[PDB]
């Protein structure tokens, strides 16, 4: 249940979400091994997030949030405060994305999980 997650991808970044999916280890379901850079460790983080949210009882691959962006940043909401904090990771993932566009690279999108090697870092 991520229309609203992609859409926050593409408002922070210019990107399609399409673009965020299979990339390297981490982006898309699951993930393994090391991540292959910076944009990845987004999504290692992003699933480290969901975790903690899973434990606090929440439910973040289907939670239904609202969200803003003004040049202020971006505003999250929700009925209730699983909603809140699905959109909380949601929100520090796309950051992260934005942030590491300087080093985004297109040989990772759709990455063969063949490529995955190494240790996986703990959250
Ligand atoms: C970037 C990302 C994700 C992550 O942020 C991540 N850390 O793995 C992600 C994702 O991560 C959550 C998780 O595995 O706990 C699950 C499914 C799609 C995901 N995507 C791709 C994605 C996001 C939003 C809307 C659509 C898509 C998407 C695009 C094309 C095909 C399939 C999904
Ligand atoms: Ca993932
Ligand atoms: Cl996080
Ligand atoms: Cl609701």
């Amino acid at each position: 249940n991520l229309v609203q997650f992609g859409v926050m991808i593409e408002k922070m970044t210019g990107k399609s979400a399409l673009q965020y999916n299979d990339y390297g280890c981490y982006c898309g379901i699951g993930g393994s091994h090391w991540p292959v850079d910076q944009t990845d460790w987004c999504c290692h983080a992003h699933d480290c997030c969901y975790g903690r949210l899973e434990k606090l009882g929440c439910e973040p691959k289907l939670e239904k949030y609202l969200f803003s962006v003004s040049e202020r940043g971006i505003f999250c909401a929700g009925r209730t405060t699983c909603q809140r904090l699905t959109c909380e990771c949601d929100k520090r993932a796309a950051l992260c994305f934005r942030r590491n566009l300087g080093t985004y690279n297109r040989k990772y999108a759709h990455y063969p999980n063949k490529l995955c090697t190494g240790p996986t870092p703990p959250c």
